[PDB]
């Protein structure tokens, strides 16, 4: 039928509790992580919350909490949607669970931008737009029928590997500048970027529409954990990196000022 | 049926004259207001149209006329759409009247940005993106079915109140800088922002889909007046503010130059 | 029926080879042109590929290759879509051939921006957003029914003529600055802009939905050539302009440095 054997549209009303629970929990996690990040950025500069200043926190210091909070709002909307599936058995009109990877568009162009701004990686906009385009091909690979979904997957994967290589090069060409104390958080966010991301593309090969190992319910459940790790946990490592840099900057400024007085 | 009792889809062909008229009138108003604003910005700097310069009017001086003109084009498209409802009785393919608050997305992210640029309010992009996201929840609250539209409304209203509080704080933390002559126009645009906006959210509670006091025809008619007051009249007050600032700046420059010669 | 007499939906499975071929060829052309442009921008500054520097190529030097490559990816997706029409006889779920001029949105706001950045034309964002809005009216004129498609066409054409006039003025008010060596490429990209663009609007008058001279198959075939000329060939002239400017800049810097040493 319209709903494939392994879809959430074949599940009966009353059997969606797991999905609502997972999505509410992830909404809370993402929103609260983003709220901690927001508090940390507002409260102060470095690890010891040094008073910001007249201009306040930079506007890019809000990109990171921003994504986490927005993804949490998205997940709350998804859980509201899943609750309609539990009752009415037929979703909402505004369902963020209908189009797969449609929310990942926004989130990704915002995260790659974050990384590229914080680490001062070059071609910030280039990278961010490339990822938006590769995550538009991702949506397509879920909607487009069999033979052509694999052709589209090929294009998307080629570009993903190309952009990944270029990104790797950029981070490794900024390693010299990045202090060793701040590199821990960077390498952790990179690890999240090079392992965690390829996971999204490989889970495709075992998905409900491709193979059929993971049914749509469980695919959705797994993409929630992956979002906690991207979005939320990526931002906590990037928040850490930022704070380390800002504490080291405070230290450097204070030392420069000591030498200025002396 | 698909069309609720109090909808424009239940109205017979030939009974849409009022809607076409209102929407054409508002199109004219918004476009002409934006054109006056455009002329004023191009012609000169302050109230006495002081010759601009080599670079010309700043690109942000076009955000304000821009929105008004675009909303007027939107309303012209809406009136064309309403004319098809008057004749064919079944709308156009490209109807800006189908999805409610879908046009408000663009207009709002552009207006909050305007305010934040002109008054130099901090977190410009943050505020603008927050409003875009809260006006995406607004569209949802019109499409999503009963129980879940109120859950979504709750999220939207929470964020609206949060962003409103934050905005209020920002404007009041910039009051010291803003000259008293320019504050008149600011307080008027703020009044339009804190009263006029909450009106949009309260009319929801009495709308065709929520309660049923205001049928979709009249809801549409009221949202046209509200757009004249937001968009058009908001920009005339903001244009006024800008011009006041620019005239005071011209005065300050001329005084500084007199002291430079002396 | 839903498909008009002169549409690609009336063509039988197996008769789409021409469309696939044209769209694959254009995909290759656009991608390869954009890749040459990308190589040229990365490799060096001017015509003689002068080593760039620490910061590398400006982020706007990627807007031009970018569009060409993205339009090539779009056309590859279109050819994949056309192959489904050749086999299944009913398109893909993600068809870039469904909505007419929907891809032109992105491409156009990116190209006008390019021109305005490279030639330092004023009102860059204004122009780019105007074109995005006029190319949203373009999509409408393909979907909206008879009487109202001509009303929308009128609005779109009025704005197109207005924006065209304003653009002409801007380029002619920057002619004095632009060196004569670089003007060749500029006038060629302008020629592509003032002739080539009006072609898009005039082909509308003879299209499958308006008149019926050009059926949708051949309209699609012609819009592919027009994209090679816009996108691809526009960027090769703009790449040329950029390179000329950069070689002249290198020359000027080297002369200034000779005088600095002397
Ligand atoms: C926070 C959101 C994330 C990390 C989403 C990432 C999405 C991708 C890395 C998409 C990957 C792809 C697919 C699974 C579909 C098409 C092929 C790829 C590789 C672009
Ligand atoms: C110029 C356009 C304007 C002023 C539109 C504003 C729209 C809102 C303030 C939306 C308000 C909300 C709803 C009516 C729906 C969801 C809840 C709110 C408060 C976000
Ligand atoms: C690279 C993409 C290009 C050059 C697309 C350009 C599209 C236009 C110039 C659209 C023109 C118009 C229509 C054919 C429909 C509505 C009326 C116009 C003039 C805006
Ligand atoms: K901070
Ligand atoms: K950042
Ligand atoms: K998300
Ligand atoms: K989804
Ligand atoms: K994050
Ligand atoms: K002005
Ligand atoms: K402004
Ligand atoms: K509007
Ligand atoms: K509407
Ligand atoms: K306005
Ligand atoms: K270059
Ligand atoms: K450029
Ligand atoms: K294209
Ligand atoms: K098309
Ligand atoms: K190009």
């Amino acid at each position: 039928s319209e709903c494939c054997e392994l879809c959430v549209c074949q599940k009966e009303p009353g059997t969606f509790g797991a999905l609502i629970a997972v999505n509410t929990i992830t909404a809370i996690i993402l929103v609260a992580a983003g709220a901690y990040m927001a508090w940390k950025t507002a409260a102060g500069l470095g690890w010891n919350t040094r008073p910001h200043g007249p201009e306040g926190p930079p506007e890019e210091n809000w990109l990171s909490p921003g994504i986490s909070i927005l993804c949490g709002v998205m997940y709350a909307f998804k859980a509201i949607d899943w609750a309609s599936y539990n009752d009415t058995g037929e979703s909402t009109a505004f369902s963020l669970n209908q189009v797969w990877y449609s929310d990942y568009l926004i989130t990704c162009p915002l995260l790659v931008l974050d990384f590229c701004i914080t680490v001062n990686l070059r071609y910030k906009l280039v990278f961010s737009s490339s990822i938006a385009c590769l995550l538009a091909i991702a949506v397509s690979t879920f909607i487009v029928d069999a033979p052509y979904r694999y052709y589209m997957y090929g294009i998307g994967l080629a570009g993903f590997i190309c952009a990944g290589y270029a990104l790797w090069n950029e981070i490794n060409a900024q390693r010299e500048k990045i202090p060793d104390s701040a590199w821990w958080y960077l390498s952790a966010g990179r690890l999240i970027f090079f392992a965690g991301w390829p996971f999204f593309p490989l889970l495709w090969t075992l998905s409900f529409h491709t193979s059929g190992v993971i049914n749509e319910e469980w695919y959705f459940i797994l993409h929630a954990i992956l979002d906690i790790l991207c979005k939320a946990v990526f931002g906590f490592f990037m928040l850490g990196f930022r704070l380390e840099l800002e504490e080291l900057d405070f230290k450097a400024i204070e030392a420069e000022q000591a030498k200025l007085e002396g």
